[PDB]
């Protein structure tokens, strides 16, 4: 092989404390949150300008009332090149984040993230083996060192592996069942641990024109799908007028402007969130397959001013809850993505610096979305 072996202590299987199955499981988690900017940061937890993760920050997003949380999390930088051995103080930190997260009662998804692209920005036949061998060692790796969690842990095998195509959707196909099979491998708890596999850009067309199965498990009813959204992308993320389109700064019926009508939205308001979820709803959720909607949010556009802004926080804080709470009647679960930041075109929802609520509006409107407030 390219790498050498990282099963190096597998265990007998183990159900203790295992004992939910994926739908189980699913019932328990309303609301999540992502730890967005922090562990996945390229040159190193804090270089994207989060804190390091905290016992404070966890317990907040747990009081304030999230069920979970979805970790990000790099790897590849961490890793030898050659070897790719992951740095022991490395695997070291992301467990000790896990400990701190599960010591809050919180349900926990941990994933390789983009990571800079190694697998992410490669779904093709020419880096199809390279890449099959480098997931195999990074999971049988990050598996091994936190095999001992219960079921309050989860792994997601990528984030938004860039498959347009069939040809692409079949090389997908295998980096995720690589990930299935190196995290089985290495027994104990692993043997059961629900595992959640991504869709082609996490895109729900895309996945509803090209998913066709699951991988296969030696588990039972032990997986779940991940698609992410952030439909209508000129409202969501779009931070400067384009040829082909304007930025929307206004979502939501009765959160529409009189005065300046070209930002408003042209498409993608709720009939288009329903119709999307339903694809989702219909292709997963009604055979039995929980879906994880593991990366939503609209940024806030506080570089505009007076009613303008009135305006847009509103209907921002209206979509939030809409996305919530339509997601979660189709059997979608939530995560909000939250970047930490508390300026112009950001989603941190709190103030990571001095672990307080920033946006009280946004967290109102995700706990009425869940049906939490």
């Amino acid at each position: 092989g390219l790498y050498p072996s990282y099963n190096t202590s597998p265990a007998a299987p183990d159900s203790t404390g295992m004992q939910s199955t994926a739908v189980q499981l699913a019932g328990k988690i309303r609301l999540g949150w992502n730890i967005g900017n922090t562990m996945e940061a390229i040159g190193g937890e804090t270089a994207w300008g989060n804190p390091m993760v905290s016992n404070e920050l966890l317990k907040l997003v747990k009081d304030s009332g999230f069920d979970a949380v979805r970790i990000p999390v790099a790897w590849d930088q961490y890793a030898n090149q050659e070897s790719a051995e992951i740095s022991a103080a490395w695997l070291n930190r992301v467990k000790q984040v896990v400990q701190m997260a599960i010591d809050n009662e919180l349900y926990v998804l941990i994933n390789i993230h983009w990571d800079g692209g190694w697998l992410e920005n490669n779904i093709t036949p020419a880096k199809k083996d390279e890449n099959n061998a480098k997931q195999k060692a990074f999971w049988e790796q990050i598996a091994t060192h936190l095999r001992d969690f219960d079921e309050h842990l989860l792994f997601a095998g990528t984030n938004e592996p860039n498959a347009e195509n069939a040809e692409q959707m079949d090389v997908l196909n295998s980096y995720l069942q690589t990930f299935v099979d190196a995290v089985r491998s290495t027994g104990g708890k692993n043997a059961y641990r629900v595992l959640v596999l991504q869709g082609p850009v996490t895109d729900i067309e895309k996945t509803n024109e090209l998913w066709t199965h699951m991988p296969a498990d030696t588990a039972t009813d032990r997986l779940m799908a991940e698609v992410h959204f952030y439909t209508p992308y000129n409202f969501a993320l779009m931070r400067q007028d384009e040829s082909w389109g304007k930025q929307f700064y206004y979502w939501g019926e009765g959160f529409l402007s009189t005065t300046d009508t070209e930002r408003n939205p042209t498409w993608g308001e709720e009939a288009t969130i329903d119709q999307l979820f339903d694809l989702m709803k219909t292709k997963f959720v009604d055979q039995g397959i929980p879906v994880v909607l593991g990366e939503f949010s609209a940024m806030r556009r506080t570089n505009l001013t007076g009613d303008a802004l009135t305006l847009h926080l509103a209907g921002r804080a209206y979509y939030h809850k809409y996305v919530t709470q339509q997601a979660l009647a189709r059997g979608l679960l939530p995560f909000y993505w939250d970047n930490g930041g508390n300026d112009n075109f950001s989603s941190g929802i709190f103030n990571r610096q001095q672990n307080t609520v920033f946006d009280q509006q946004v967290l109102d409107a995700l706990l009425e979305g869940a049906g939490a407030q």
